[PDB]
């Protein structure tokens, strides 16, 4: 599923990306896309439109999990571990609307936000690491997700 130089293009693309906002400027700019573009994801997400700054919140909170599974892309036995709890968490959320259709779309479009911070940085491999990398992080939280 992924390789030594794709791992090694996710930590390098995090690192800059989320040097100190640990991917905050990356999920605020694509959950709002996504909140935008789905008006049936923003009442599950808790926002009214794409101008909340609720998103920014989300779309942080959220990157930070892919930070710490970024530390263990080729060990899916224990970073796997946390996300699938994640999943069982938006099982009961305040809006008991969440699934894993909106994830690998949302994931898709949040690669092509992280370009924003690292513009110009972000190579093919970036986007391919992390478009890699992405699928074992949200396809492991859909497990214990709609638990
Ligand atoms: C596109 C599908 C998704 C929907 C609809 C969704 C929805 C939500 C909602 C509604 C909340 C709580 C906000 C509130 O108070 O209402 C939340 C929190 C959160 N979501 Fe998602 N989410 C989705 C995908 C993801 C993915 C793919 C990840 C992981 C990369 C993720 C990680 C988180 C985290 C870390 C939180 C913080 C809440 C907690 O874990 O305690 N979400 N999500």
């Amino acid at each position: 599923g992924l390789s030594a130089a794709q791992r090694q293009v996710v930590a390098s693309t995090w690192k800059d990306i989320a040097g100190s906002d640990n991917g905050a400027g990356v999920g605020k700019e694509c959950f709002t896309k996504f909140l935008s573009a789905h008006h049936d994801m923003a009442a599950v997400f808790g926002f009214s439109g794409a101008s909340d700054p609720g998103v920014a919140d989300l779309g942080a909170k959220v990157l930070a999990q892919i930070g710490v599974a970024v530390s263990h892309l080729g060990d899916e036995g224990k970073m796997v571990a946390e996300m699938k709890a994640v999943g069982v968490r938006h099982k009961g959320y305040g809006n008991k609307h969440i699934k894993a259709e909106y994830f690998e779309p949302l994931g898709a479009s949040l690669l092509s936000a992280m370009e924003h911070r690292i513009g110009g940085k972000m190579n093919a491999a970036a986007k391919d690491a992390w478009a890699a990398a992405y699928a074992d992080i949200s396809g492991a939280l859909i497990s214990g997700l709609q638990s």
